[PDB]
């Protein structure tokens, strides 16, 4: 039978959060308890997705070298790697990577599944060949305030559905 | 082709890493150099990180769909978002190539100069200024500055008629 998210390598959860009302106490407590390198998680999404927002609180609203392996394009003096592969910065860091959060909508309507399971099916295809047990993944479902929000397990529910329909048409 | 034609100036100067005698990118650097930034560009095994080794705000989140945290790190950050973000104070790109070229090594280098160019040059106006950094100038196989100039520039004209 299908895809799910239960048989992948790694771990993967599923919590409701609001940036608009910083509500966000679920993902804190995942990316807390995950948190040559010091540890990293990683966070993933399209433009729009809340990333920017989700780093803002992440670093303000709290109470509290150089490896050239696979760099094509560097800049200095700050030695900002361009067109950096996610399967490098993976191979680099190795156990020092702990996790990697989706940030999705919880109002997602049927087009907008497909382009957001198109892009977990790349990520999680690197992460999960990246080591035994792949990288622990949290699926962030976003706007929990809205109105047309649906529960994070209909979300993660529809997204296992919708993957299984990508790796088809394949 | 021509790199004359290009909106950049492109110059073309012998260095070598192995000997640490690299004065003439230095002086470019100095003189090219949001902080002002330069770019270093080529394939693994071409002399970028001992090049920095040599010479050493608020986070956009444009273009960006994968960052990590601590750090803010940005992955498949794409080199026009980077240009388009920082505008004018990038101030020029180096190639890093090799002085010894068997004619095997010209047209993966060609292609890649393509690529990198024909986004520095759609970025803006006058597009960012170039400096060929030719590399291994003390071996025995080495051609002038020149010389490789002029031999990326017909391997170029080649890599664009296979349109």
């Amino acid at each position: 039978d299908g895809f799910k998210f239960a048989n992948l390598e790694a771990s993967v959860v599923a919590f409701e959060g609001s940036i608009n009302k910083r509500k966000i106490s679920q993902w804190r407590e995942w990316i807390d308890e995950k948190l040559s390198y010091q540890p990293s998680i990683i966070i993933a999404g399209p433009q729009n997705s809340g990333k920017t927002s989700l780093l803002t609180l992440l670093t303000t609203d709290s109470v509290r070298d150089y490896d050239g392996s696979g760099v094509t394009l560097v800049d200095f003096p700050g030695h900002v790697k361009l067109r950096y592969k996610l399967s490098d910065y993976l191979k680099t860091r190795a156990k020092f990577v702990k996790g990697l959060i989706f940030m999705v909508d919880s109002t997602v309507d049927p087009k907008k599944l497909t382009t957001t399971a198109e892009f977990l099916v790349d990520i999680l295809s690197i992460t999960e060949s990246s080591c035994e047990n792949g990288i622990d993944i949290l699926i962030a479902c976003n706007k929990s305030e809205l109105f047309t929000a649906r529960p994070p397990s209909k979300i993660k529910d529809a997204l296992e559905s919708e993957i299984q329909k990508v790796i088809e048409r394949r």
